[PDB]
């Protein structure tokens, strides 16, 4: 692979509803976005079937729990600007039209809840800055105005949310590299220069937090193989050293935190089957790739039920989505093996960052 | 002090708003719920004043956070029934007038959010037993029927989520040992046995849960010192033995998990002032406790700002409620002094249990 | 219990030979020290029986294996005086006669070995203080003068190696609270003054380093459980809070660090049971007690096998020496039953402190 | 760097002393072992000066500490059998002359100390097996026959002690791929078949314990950069996948335990300095490297004082061996710059594989 390639991207985007009920979004070969969600969150749930929100789209949506419980969904229109809808009321099937933000957006757009409870997306731009917009008050639709934060990028923006409140950015840069910026007070437009991790990534970043508040972030490397890297935490603004792990994976990868604490990663192997690593032991090393059998078309989607229990969504060489799941709590729990979730097929509309 | 004893309790109830502002609750001299809050979730914020809801209640209020962001708040009415109140919309100062949940009420009402969205309130009833009742929608006005969930209680109940989404609840039994009782499927009304933790506890019990999962209960011990239990975990139903830690306290403590990870316990101590411990390392040992300048007359209650800094309420010698703040959001952060929230004078309306 | 009192002690001291044999030595009705020995370090060792040291001592022994592999034991003798012997040969059953010493004992003997090979001996003298003295060069028959550290000891002495080489020394004090005195610089005739941990120990203290170098003491308190107190590390001179565990017991604790890095700590139960509790995670919660079949006239002594199997030695009902064993290096290995050392009957030749 | 590369090695093998004095054995021009040491375990200590071994050889030697405190050396002959010398007294420069211990050797040699107190060399043999011979008593001049363990090896062995008492020994396969092999029982003739950890290194292995009992190795990959990978542990079989570290390494890695329970790594870095990369919390992330200043013409070899400071030793650009050491014990402790070991210059003897 090329220095400058992007993985293959998750399928849909997931949320889970006020009520903890998962709700997926993908677009269909209309270049519309549908959504199909659990009808409960139970073990067995049926699901609800796919639902189309007309208007045709033209990135990956992506999609966010408000504060005040309701989804709301982003998506780059016909025109290249951004557009939103939301559902009315939480955990029911009334949504608004797609609604304007207006910018010229050159990305898939990606959001992140202020420790505040305002929604914030941020987008590469026209002149392939970063670009970010905000509701001006919790869960309410009134937004600010497009702001600058600069720098070049070549990846999609990957935001998340520090311990201490402040949202922090991810995405590649000109030259490869992992590069990063940050709000230096949490939820207030006070942000950092740019800073480069270093590296060189060929995915988008992923981004979770530790138990002990630390961010760590997971990028397919120059060799095509997982890399890592974290927060030294302790009122250090310094990172750890980048390590990588054997085994080639074709895909970016998905990282979850289970109820144990402990970190697990999701990707498509060198095989085209998804493949699954976990930490061993507190912050410790990482088992081997364990293979999950079915050849899969995207990257994995991951999830967690209100039970805690990990599922995980990918498009199908049928064109379908298709999931499977924890069967219990554990963290040694059984898996179920791929089932469909039928009734549309789904296209990789994620923007062509090139 | 007896075996029987309960310490102290704490003067008011504390909740995050959908924006993540503190909202305080406690009774006055009118015998009648008043609240105050934040007006915005910033380090300097002022406090809007003390508002008062009409009606003349008889237990402490307990409040918790709606799944679509409202508070909603309990409280033992003139009649020994159960009313509750809610803000209308999220964020916002408009309040329904109480509303009946009828039952005998026998104890201070504690409220948990089960992990698909619906609220659940357990209480002491007529004769001595636990007793409950819940939303049957996610964050809806629909109530189920009041349920018997057995034992005899002589302190007020304590409920928690495991990592799982069970909910469990901790009380004080006949014979003065801590006892519990849990949902053995996550937000089902399935439930286990009553089964003994043992020991003697002269306060209630106060659980939170860690990092990594396991829930970790603090109470009081017969000779007055703070102790501390833990689940064993990795799907063991196991609790670790008792510990003790030297000091004595004089009220219920309170326990918070900082963003760091870490476990802290606040209490007052044998000289009247607040005491703190906090664990100086991962499940680590706990450190001497250190204390605060000025005497109090409550425990202590609890709560995190927006951006994590820990915050603590008391009632002051002049009967009103004063607190104190970290200063950032460092676990190292330096502490304010007790400042006042004045307007209003507060009376301990706990229900009193013999 | 009354605050002064010094829990029963275990009934022999216990070496590994350069080879990692296990040695045993103890008091029998003639009061002269004998010894025995695992003949091989295999799971399956007989013992060689029961061989006679000629003299007549007051105290129990203490036994230490010196840097090149030789054990030395020292002993009160007739003349309340310090008396030692050695192995001429690692390894081999050729000993010196007891040679003197000198100086004036009222405890038994407690021996360290110093970072840079010297062996150390830690004494309570005539005037009740802490007395010292030591190998002038590494395993060699060159030793100082007498020198006092001061203080007032109502305990025997434990010394123990700080992970930086530094000897460290707890006894307890006039007040019947812990106290230490450590090296200032390792291995070198600088101290400290002494200083007080504070609480009330009804036992010798009980010293043991963990594997991220703080050191961890043991001791049984005024309400006869088992308490732990340990270093804060990082460079810092402080000290954990103190913890007491659930459960009375009735000897002097005995605590070992097994081969996965977790501590475990042994003593006589309420029932007159050998007890056993260990830590169930990295520096976790401590387990429940849990009870082996059989009543035991000593505390237990414990040591580890060639191979890292916990191994228990005890006085029975008969006054003989009994010991059980993990049958195999496993943290989760089963437990032997009691098997006896038999031969000679043993006395318990502690010096009566008061 | 070609996958059969094997990555420059240390100059010296270095030990402690039974006093825990460093003692240090080279190679000079005369092709003879030389040696030196410090005089006094203190961290001012000066050093003896280089003394010579009469006799020709033919490898690096290696050095390992009785378990009764005597230091012996292994090394090829001019006959390219294995021949050893040692103290005759612990802590005293009389030594043996070189004395015959036969077979045919092809690699540098590697000892080890069982856990019975025998020490154990294993050596590549004329058929590119791996060979062991051993003391059949501990610390005695009584070997056994030569023995053969098989396999087919293309680097020096590495042997290290498991926590349970049985010796592990790591070597490259003819694939470059790292094996390992091990006794079955602590210290019996009893071994497993070679199995594979796979990847490709292009240095020797390091082998170290963790403070959980946990084997984790250290070498060289195909990439250049450090890898690693360690045991599962919890009476399991298994081991981590392997991670690799950013940063080009240009000799062997040197692993060391600190005294906080830590893992450091010290390498020749890409710009020919000594670099250094520590573990930042619990079997945590790794530290970007560091660098000392220098340009250095050996891997580095690794030691601790007896008061727990890191010391390292290299080859200088003068042909000299230099040093640098921690100045107090904290982790946190200050570094020296290089000072020479003046008085001889060393070759690198090692055995050439191919
Ligand atoms: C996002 C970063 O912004 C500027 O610093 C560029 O020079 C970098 O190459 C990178 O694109
Ligand atoms: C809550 C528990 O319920 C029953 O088991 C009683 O026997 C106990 O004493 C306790 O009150
Ligand atoms: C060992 C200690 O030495 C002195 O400080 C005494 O005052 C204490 O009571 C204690 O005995
Ligand atoms: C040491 C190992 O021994 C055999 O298994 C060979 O097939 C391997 O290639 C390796 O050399
Ligand atoms: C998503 C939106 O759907 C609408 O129908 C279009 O008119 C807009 O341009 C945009 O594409
Ligand atoms: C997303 C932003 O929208 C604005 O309208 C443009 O002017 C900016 O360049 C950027 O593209
Ligand atoms: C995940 C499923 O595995 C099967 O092998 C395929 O045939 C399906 O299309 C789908 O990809
Ligand atoms: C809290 C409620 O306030 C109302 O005014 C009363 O009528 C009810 O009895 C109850 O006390
Ligand atoms: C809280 C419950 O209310 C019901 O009405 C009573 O019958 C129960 O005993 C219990 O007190
Ligand atoms: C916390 C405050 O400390 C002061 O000393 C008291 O005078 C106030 O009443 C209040 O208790
Ligand atoms: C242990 C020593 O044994 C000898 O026989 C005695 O003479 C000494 O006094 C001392 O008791
Ligand atoms: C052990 C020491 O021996 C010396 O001879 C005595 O003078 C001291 O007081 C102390 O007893
Ligand atoms: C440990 C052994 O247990 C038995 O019950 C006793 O009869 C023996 O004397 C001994 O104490
Ligand atoms: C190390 C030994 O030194 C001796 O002098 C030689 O005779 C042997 O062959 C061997 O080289
Ligand atoms: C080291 C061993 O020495 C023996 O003499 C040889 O026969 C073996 O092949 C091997 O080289
Ligand atoms: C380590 C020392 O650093 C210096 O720069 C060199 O000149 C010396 O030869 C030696 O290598």
């Amino acid at each position: 692979i090329e220095n400058s390639a992007i993985a293959l991207s998750g399928i849909v985007s997931v949320a889970n509803n006020a009520d903890n009920r998962l709700e997926v979004f993908g677009v269909s070969t209309d270049s519309a976005v549908w959504h199909n969600w659990q009808t409960a969150p139970l073990p067995n749930s049926s699901w609800a079937g796919w639902n189309k929100f007309n208007g045709v789209v033209t990135s990956k949506p992506a999609v966010h729990r408000n504060s005040d419980g309701r989804l709301e969904v982003f998506v780059r229109g016909t025109d290249n600007a951004l557009w939103h809808n939301w559902q009315t009321a939480a955990d029911t099937n009334t949504w608004s039209s797609w609604q304007p933000l207006y910018g010229g957006i050159t990305s898939n757009p990606e959001v992140c809840l202020n420790s505040d409870g305002r929604l914030e997306v941020f987008v590469r731009g026209s002149d392939n800055a970063l670009w970010h917009i905000w509701q001006t008050a919790a869960h309410t639709n009134s937004w600010s105005n497009w702001k600058s934060l600069g720098g070049t990028l070549t990846s999609n923006p990957a935001a998340h949310l520090n311990a201490d409140g402040r949202i922090e950015v991810f995405a590649r840069g000109a030259d490869n590299a992992l590069w990063h910026i940050w709000q230096t007070a949490a939820h207030t437009d006070q942000w950092s220069n740019w800073q480069s991790l270093k590296s060189v990534i060929t995915s988008d970043p992923v981004v979770i937090n530790n138990c002990d508040g630390r961010l760590e972030v997971f990028a397919r490397g120059a060799d095509s193989t997982l890399r890592h890297i974290s927060q030294i935490g302790s009122d250090s603004v310094s990172w750890s050293n980048w390590q990588c792990l054997d085994g080639v994976i074709t895909s970016a990868p998905a990282a979850v935190k289970n109820i144990s604490g402990q970190l697990e990663v999701f990707a498509r192997g060198a095989d085209n089957t998804l493949w699954r690593t976990w930490q061993t032991s507190h912050n410790g090393p990482w088992s081997n790739w364990s293979s999950f059998t079915g050849i899969i078309a995207s990257a994995p989607t991951v999830a967690k039920n209100s039970d805690g229990r990990i599922e995980v969504f990918v498009l199908g060489l049928d064109k379908a989505l298709w999931h499977l799941w924890q069967t219990t709590s554990s963290t040694t729990s059984s898996w179920t093996t791929w089932a469909l979730i039928g009734g549309i097929t789904l296209i990789d509309a994620s923007v062509i960052l090139e």
